[PDB]
């Protein structure tokens, strides 16, 4: 058993465009988290060690040549790819959980979209290791032996975007199902 996912806002991403102004087909998109989640039967939800890095995996079917981005603003010239991951609250959707990278040395960085170059007519592989929640849920240690009535959760978001002139446009997001995160 691993995190399953969904698409994520799909009614609000932009479309890549070609040379000849035509709507290229719709990327594929694959989503896996390889570790870092176990299901925890008793909680009925996986669970992740802040301390114990995850990773995610991401395969991006390029199907075309892409160079507009169209935007509400009509078509601009596409500047270049990025991958993002945050976390969101389960209980406040529009508030992020910031990730961390971890380095060699166990120093921690911000982990900011990365770039990531997609080559037309191939499945590009990107492979984001060493991550980790910036934060733990609220409200994870159980009461009597029963989980906490009012336990927090995380969901995942990974998402593909395009940077056209100084902006950036979700092309394609799945969001995780919910995750508890202890320390």
């Amino acid at each position: 058993q691993s995190i399953k996912w969904q698409p994520h806002q799909q009614n609000k991403w932009a479309t890549l465009y070609d040379a000849n102004y035509k709507e290229l087909p719709m990327l594929t998109y694959r989503v896996d988290a390889d570790k870092g989640f176990n299901f925890s039967v008793g909680d009925d939800a996986f669970v992740c060690q802040k301390k114990n890095h995850f990773q995610v995996t991401v395969y991006i079917g390029m199907l075309g040549e892409p160079k507009y981005v169209k935007t509400p603003e009509g078509l601009k010239p596409l500047d270049c790819f990025y991958l993002k991951l945050h976390g969101v609250k389960l209980e406040a959707l529009n508030q992020s959980i910031n990730i961390e990278q971890s380095q060699s040395d166990r120093s921690k960085r911000p982990f900011n979209p990365v770039t990531v170059n997609l080559p037309p007519e191939q499945v590009t592989k990107v492979t984001v290791g060493r991550l980790h929640f910036s934060e733990t849920t609220a409200n994870n240690m159980r009461k009597k032996g029963k989980p906490n009535p009012d336990q927090r959760y995380f969901m995942l978001v990974v998402a593909l975007q395009a940077h056209a002139q100084n902006q950036n446009y979700t092309l394609a997001a799945q969001i995780s199902e919910r995750i508890i995160v202890r320390a």
